[PDB]
């Protein structure tokens, strides 16, 4: 099974700034086993940053960065 299932990483530093989609790659929500809860955006170099789902701009990058259609 060459899929993905190791996104264990909470969040504790939200960045306020629209990342350049040219250097953006994807995103991911925090796991339920985390002391806190937040969203995460990732760049094309591997720099994954944390963010909050409340900020409208964030919900805009989450949907833009492919929809979380995980059934």
């Amino acid at each position: 099974t060459r899929g993905s299932d190791i996104s264990k990483t909470c969040c504790f530093q939200y960045s306020h700034k629209p990342l350049p989609w040219t250097w953006v790659r994807s995103y991911e929500f925090t796991s339920n086993s985390c002391s806190q809860r937040a969203v995460i955006f990732t760049t094309k170099r591997g720099k994954k940053v944390c963010t909050h789902p409340r900020k409208k701009w964030v919900q805009k990058y989450i949907s833009l960065l492919k929809t979380p259609k995980q059934l």
